[PDB]
């Protein structure tokens, strides 16, 4: 199934998405500098982008910086959308949030380790809202559809289903290439991306990118972490993967 | 180091406590009826005993209910310190639920979904009163520091951690012996529990087995959420009779 | 089911017998010292024990003690049941090794890498001596029926279940505790015994507290290579003896 | 590093080399029809092709068929190396085997099981042949070069390293892509080789397969759908020629 994002398509058998940007809003200034780097760079290549940001991390610790807040925030992304006029996608912590952010942000996304708050799933869906779903560590591929039974209870189909690995002993995650199979297979064919930054805690950034696309996969996600001046290496050759992939006929 | 909760007195030197009750809090009469079973059997065998349950707790499915609430929760838990006199435990989930749940609750739960919340972690602290936090299943033993260290800086040294079982592959849980000894060196010997139902996921065969095993290692408590419990305790005590009236290893 | 070890009666409702000894044979000297420790400790807590040694060392470096080997193994093997008149435990690794070897040992051994050749199993299974099977660290519990099965089919039945932990990520193992019960139900209830010194890889800590929750789920026997040894045995034997009294629910 | 077995050459940064055939030798004609349609398939999309079985293979029962044995065996190499003009591959279990199979194949395997015994990996060394390596399931890719120290001690330089998966909890196991990568740094970029048919436990084995070869890889192992071969190497080819043609990062 495709979800269209304004102009993009976002699909299993379409070109690739790149869902890219910072860890947490800063500035005005630093977002605005890092998103034009990532539109110049997507724009070019032709990959349809989509710019990522936290507004608030809230599991920092004590005494460290959390974020511009939501007010702010919100502020940031609706000249981003001006500047640019692509996308933007965050992620959502509380239930009260979840409606005017998704005013302003077309995909609103679910922390992996949410996922079992009902109360933000509800308010996440009563928006009618694009959905990230971050994979838990914990959960196997299959057991998604548990989380996509909940959505669709709740009245929203629009979701996207984001891998970013599973817990492997203690400290340490390992990427199952046969999961982004079962998740297709066992939630309706919904898009599935690669979280490869955040499955890459505990040169090779690349080969899981690779690895991970050859799969055949709507998008890829990433934070940048990740340099500039390879990101354009990088992303040359994730869509040359992509494409040569895509154009083979499934089965 | 031992929490005094009331007259009881909790630490991996002192006899184990039972921590068990319900899942949600329906109303007194159903409230009063279950507890008071399980404070025949703890009295009958002289085990100090404290009930569980949740007023407000996020559930498998979107509509299952999420008990009685915060204001009829507390008057049910306030009939039962009056009725039984003894202490009481429940979980938390949001920062502003933490002062008024303090006044009556003996002992205050972080679910181990929102550990890493700085926020909660935060309000729970600043009560002052006696913390359970509950292991995340993809969580080592030596990163729980972290989560004792968040609790140190916000004010609150009454802290109990409770062992709930580790990821294993996929939808299987292992619980990993050596983990409570971890724990103990790592986060100054503060009191250990152990969480056996939900590291469960015949099956009281299988409880029986890791409840003795958990507790052959030495711990403050038995956390279950499940005459037949006679029996059961009968094992658990015998045990850790036997255990906690050994000296610990010399130096 | 109860396996008779010449004198020593191992079973999951027995006292615990302790397994024991070096990791690899080098003198008759150092052999005899070691034993006599062992035999001395158990004796005056009055926990059975079986000598447990290996005469071959193959996962070594090529440029390392292997070990004294087979012919010179056996010789010290005889000497410590001639001196001690208790009943020895090795392992081997080579179909051809089996039957020598069981003339002289009462349990043979199959390593836990092992356990997928067949060739060995027969070979162990013909000799008609008391069989110890690893279970290798990626099996699960409930797999150990398949194996036990093909002794079975082999025609030797007198077969003890050692576990020795499960992968755990890389570089590391986990003890599963439930996997105990799973092997006593789904093979017959045979002697599982429990291997903590290979399950493992302040520390002398770890091992016991590791014993400690494995004998509490009512166990056959343990391995283990100023006191430590006796240290551990009387905390070990004091829970095996409250756990072996209790009837079985 | 290259190895070059026979005409064909072998390397991370090579056209990927096909490791294809049965699992077990059963018997002459059987063989050669299953060789002809991977030789037929293979020329026809100009893949270098190496032909893979046993002779003597453990199975999961003591009574199954183990293959033709070693004398047998080594005849139908000898047929299919002339019929054909390929190289092959095959397993090998004891120390003294080594010899015999290394006069006719020409990559000589060491099972997952047997890659830390010593004795086998020095006899295996003092052929001179070419050795594919199996990384065990419950080791970590950077532990391979302690396998690849004693192969080197040994005076054999001319290895293989082959993926084919790491123990995932019970009865499972997961391919971790970036242990390519790891044994590519850590063994002097020795080729590798991924075996997808025991990595797995189909449409799967087509996403593994690629997912694998994404990383750029020496060749692919695998055993047999036998007809949806062609349609699956000519995806397989595609994504390799792809990678292959673009210079290392």
């Amino acid at each position: 199934m495709d979800i269209k994002i304004n102009d993009i398509t976002l699909g299993n058998n379409s070109p690739f998405v790149l869902f890219g940007g910072i860890n947490v809003l800063e500035s005005l200034d630093s977002t605005l500098q890092t998103c034009a780097h990532y539109v110049e760079v997507t724009r070019k290549l032709g990959i349809p982008y989509i710019f990522k940001a936290s507004f608030d991390k809230p599991r920092s610790s004590i005494h460290s910086y959390r974020g511009v807040g939501l007010e702010e925030g919100l502020k940031i992304f609706e000249k981003v959308k001006a500047e640019f006029g692509i996308p933007v996608i965050t992620d959502v912590h509380e239930p009260h949030q979840c409606q005017p952010v998704a005013e302003v942000c077309d995909v609103i996304q679910l922390p992996a380790f949410l996922a079992r708050q009902t109360d933000l799933v509800v308010a996440m869906a009563k928006t009618g809202n694009v959905v990230n779903i971050k994979k838990p560590q914990f959960l196997s591929p299959s057991q998604m559809k548990n989380i996509v039974e909940k959505f669709h209870e709740a009245g929203n189909g629009k979701l996207i289903l984001c891998e970013r690995g599973s817990s492997f002993g203690y400290d340490n995650l390992v990427v199952d290439m046969l999961g982004f199979g079962v998740m297709k297979q066992t939630c309706g064919n919904l898009p599935v991306i690669f979280d490869v930054t955040h499955s890459l805690q505990t040169a090779q950034a690349l080969d899981l990118a690779l690895a991970g696309m050859a799969t055949r996969l709507a998008g890829l996600f990433l934070e940048s972490a990740l340099p500039l001046h390879l990101l354009e290496d990088f992303l040359i050759r994730i869509k040359a993967l992509d494409d040569l992939i895509k154009s083979q006929p499934i089965l």
